[PDB]
């Protein structure tokens, strides 16, 4: 068929790990207003039916042992699976409260041999963190292993990625904005575009100083789905 | 207005880079089947009133060269603009015929401030190249806007793996690209046509060789979306 089955007895889970207090050593800095994104993204999943669990302030040992754990549970009866990260992050990588993680080592646990109740179930990866330090200035005007994962990024290789404190994030204000008015209606790869487009005409930041003014972001949609996916019917 | 403005006067150029053939320097061996993907592009994008221009066994500086001048065109009466490379390839590169050029390097001349008649338009790179040397051993069943907007990055497979070609009917992902757009180009926006393109990669095709290495072996293409808006090909 065209479409991933999505009526399971269950819509699957959805971790979210929210990392906002980092440990002395690392010398990285609270990313403020995170739980604003945790609580909208919870609400949002929770209404898509998924079963949603809040992680908060884990390490990188804690982050590798929660998705060695969650990889290593029965997910048959489940249609899907979400990981959501909210924290700092270089070019494939993000930060547990003491130390960086590849995200390669994370989402292997979820490869299609590895993780085999979900061999052929759409794998989402929701990914708010840097990929980089870069500032877009704008401008005026058999199945392989390695399929059936789709990432979601809230930037493009190489860039920063803007949040405010108080709003949330660019990315998952918009992401949830737009699950929220079509998860009923459009098929995925379709929201995320509107999401593109809601992050790359609506938002743009503001400083007092040049180097940080009228920056703009746009995110990045990684595919390897082989089939549409309607969080519905 | 939430598909791209399709009914310009010109759909577009179609750039289709060809590398067969390199140096004797590089120890790069020849791309056996690479003029089927080539030959099949230029009559799929042609259908698809595309403006195709082919250009075999480029070097690393007439690569840029080329992409430097079509950057530099007016395409101001063009809805979008497509760029094909088909060579040897790892993470991020794509080689000339003497060697290799960064990928950003080439996309950057029609970044939306250094190609103004392209910005608001669909950007579409479709890159047939290796991404390293992993294989994928398969499992059973069986206002302002961002300068780094409205790019498309069409991958053949997915970050660190390899490419596979077929001497005979030329790589996998160009002839089920081509086959696709055939069949729907019509009908789907382009994000479900590359959809559909992998399923048909990644359930219809698996490696033959009598190295039990390289023998079964599995590949799923990578769609990289910064589009805003949906595509269609067809008004
Ligand atoms: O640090 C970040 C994200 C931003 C951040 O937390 N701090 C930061 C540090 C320097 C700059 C910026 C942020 C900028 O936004 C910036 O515009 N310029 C910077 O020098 N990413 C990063 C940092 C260091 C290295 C890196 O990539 C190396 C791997 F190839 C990526």
């Amino acid at each position: 068929d065209n479409s991933y089955k999505m009526d399971y007895p269950e819509m699957g889970l959805c971790i979210i790990i929210n990392n906002k207090n980092f440990h002395k050593s690392t010398g990285m800095t609270s990313r403020s207003g995170t739980d604003v994104d945790a609580a909208n993204l919870r609400e949002t999943f929770r209404n898509l039916k998924y079963e949603v669990r809040n992680k908060n302030d884990l390490t990188r040992e804690e982050i590798v042992e929660l998705m060695r754990d969650v990889s290593k549970e029965d997910h048959s009866k489940r249609s899907s699976f979400v990981c959501v990260l909210l924290s700092h992050g270089e070019e494939g990588i993000i930060f547990g409260t003491n130390g960086p993680v590849d995200l390669k080592k994370i989402t292997n646990f979820f490869r299609g041999d590895r993780c085999r109740s979900l061999t052929g179930k759409p794998k989402l990866f929701i990914i708010q963190a840097c990929r980089g330090t870069e500032l877009d200035c704008g401008i005026e005007t058999k199945i392989p292993v390695d399929a059936d994962f789709l990432y979601a990024y809230s930037t493009a290789p190489g860039y920063y990625s803007w949040r405010n404190s108080k709003d949330g994030s660019w990315f998952i204000q918009s992401l949830c904005a737009m699950l929220k008015q079509y998860a009923d209606k459009l098929e995925f790869m379709h929201i995320l575009t509107r999401v593109n487009r809601k992050v790359a005409t609506e938002f743009e930041s503001f400083s007092f100083d040049a180097t940080f003014h009228a920056k703009k972001q746009i995110p990045c949609i990684v595919s390897m789905l082989t089939k549409e996916l309607y969080f519905y019917h």
